[PDB]
């Protein structure tokens, strides 16, 4: 997963702590799900 604003990630790692799919947090946090290709150059955080 790759998130822009650091804070957005902090929540993505916290929302995923429990039983939540990256999709449920990626939206509440603002991160994206990628099967590979590492992260972009403006959303790496």
């Amino acid at each position: 997963t790759c998130c822009p604003s650091i804070v957005a990630r902090s929540n993505f790692n916290v929302c995923r702590l429990p039983g939540t799919p990256e999709a449920l947090c990626a939206t509440y946090t603002g991160c994206i799900i990628i099967p590979g290709a590492t992260c972009p150059g403006d959303y790496a955080n």
